[PDB]
């Protein structure tokens, strides 16, 4: 067919973009909302404070999910929520709200997905240096080891981190994310490296408390294209996809930064070389520590760019056509970067493969008709899908898709200005109202795709 008959299909959230109620039941700060009290860093001086509040309409979310028959949902756990201080006192009520969750998702049948950090890193961790701090690897270690205690019973999917690209990279090294800043190579290094300890640390312990919890990561990045599918221009987009970027480039946006020590045991030879006056300290005890052992590997996939190479051996980027078919954050519709992404990290790390995020923004209104239509979506989907599909029945082992946003929420440095989910919010009804994405969507999962439409 399509797609193998054990595909799940899913949606997915964050903390910080959809719950809402960050000054109440005891939640401590993050440095997202800490962030946004910035003047002019967010669009319009939005923020998080409410979003699509539903860590008190989660009831009505899920019932949404199963009117669409949705049988996995990835979410992800606000960190200052349960640890206020991100270490030390549990905040009861915190850890009431993810049991009410979980179980409303496990009673109207559908697999939680959940990721532990989605970016909102408790502001007194962050004061005290974030992921600078060697004991990061520890102050994520008892948050993993108490949710795993507390939900591994019911929780058989656990990824660590979401995209630490944005959180290493936009955070620390371009100023972009939260908390905003460019730091010396050192630093962004030392972070990188506390992170991947972090990662590991978390793994090993959830071993133990939650023998049963399948483990993994969903890193994002950029997918490099070959111009064509011979020998050669493939290996130009595989060396690029995987390539160690130099320390004047945006340098951790780079796959085999993070995942060749979690999966291959070692950074690559070339992190070592070029950045060699600002390696932290690496024991083959941390390497060990990173390099866990993982049941699946997971990916934030959005769009890919096409990369060649010239007489120098020196990389290549091609123009885009004028008029490229692109989304409302004007990235490019690039379906193909479903293909060659999974297909690429299959073949270099040989695991389980999840599609964690994948979806677009479009500017979507209710028209007159009180329904928001949005075919965009639609056609996205469709065309990234197919070549997902070609993956699966080249062999490949794909187990899954989640669709970025169930719902319209909080995009970052975009504010509300971008919506991304299969639902459309009104932030100030809360007014929930399904896109024609999301019917389709049902019938997507209802025949396991083959109902999607073709000649790509």
């Amino acid at each position: 067919m399509k797609f193998n008959e054990n595909f799940v299909w899913g949606v997915a959230t964050s903390s910080y973009q959809i719950e809402g109620a960050y000054n109440e039941d005891g939640r401590g700060k993050d440095i997202w909302g800490d962030y946004c009290s910035i003047p002019g860093i967010i669009f319009d001086n939005h923020n998080g404070d409410k979003a699509c509040e539903h860590y008190y309409r989660y009831k009505e979310d899920v019932a949404i999910m199963k009117e669409m028959g949705i049988k996995a949902y990835r979410f992800s756990i606000a960190w200052a929520r349960i640890f206020p201080e991100g270490i030390g006192k549990i905040n009861q009520k915190g850890v009431d709200f993810y049991h009410n969750l979980i179980d409303e998702l496990i009673k109207n049948d559908i697999v939680p997905y959940v990721t532990l950090f989605h970016w909102d890193l408790p502001l007194e961790l962050a004061e005290k240096g974030g992921w600078l701090n060697d004991d990061s690897v520890e102050w994520f270690k008892d948050y993993a080891e108490f949710f795993g205690k507390e939900y591994g019973h019911k929780i058989k999917y656990i990824m660590t981190f979401n995209e630490p690209q944005c959180t290493i990279g936009l955070g620390l090294q371009q100023g972009i994310h939260a908390p905003g800043v460019k730091l010396s190579p050192k630093a962004v290094l030392k972070s990188t490296h506390n992170l991947l300890k972090a990662h590991g640390a978390a793994v090993k312990v959830l071993r133990k408390v939650a023998p049963n919890t399948q483990l993994g990561i969903a890193p994002t990045c950029g997918v490099a294209l070959p111009i064509s599918e011979n020998k050669k221009d493939i290996e130009i987009a595989r060396k690029r996809y995987f390539d160690i970027l130099d320390l004047n480039d945006a340098y951790v946006w780079s796959v085999s930064l993070f995942l060749d020590p979690i999966v291959l045991g070692d950074y690559p030879t070339k992190y070592y070389e070029l950045y060699k006056e600002h390696l932290p300290k690496i024991t083959q005890e941390d390497l060990k520590l990173i390099s866990q052992p993982l049941d699946f590997l997971a990916q934030n996939i959005y769009n890919g760019y096409r990369v060649s190479e010239d007489e120098n051996g020196n990389y290549v980027y091609p123009k885009r056509k004028a008029g490229y078919d692109h989304t409302d954050m004007g990235w490019p519709i690039t379906p193909s970067a479903l293909y060659w992404g999974p297909r690429f990290i299959c073949e270099r790390y040989n695991l389980p493969f999840y599609i964690t995020e994948n979806g677009l923004a479009c500017h979507d209104v209710v028209s007159l008709d009180n329904k928001v239509h949005d075919p965009n979506r639609i056609d996205f989907l469709n065309k990234y899908l197919l070549d997902y599909s070609r993956a699966s029945c080249e062999g490949y082992d794909i187990r899954g898709y989640f669709q970025w946003s169930l719902m319209d929420n909080f995009e970052w440095r975009e504010g509300y200005s971008k919506r991304f989910g299969m639902v459309y919010v009104d932030f100030e009804t809360q007014k929930r109202t399904i896109k024609d994405s999301g019917y389709w969507y049902k019938k997507v999962i209802e025949e396991n795709g083959e109902n999607l439409l073709e000649h790509h």
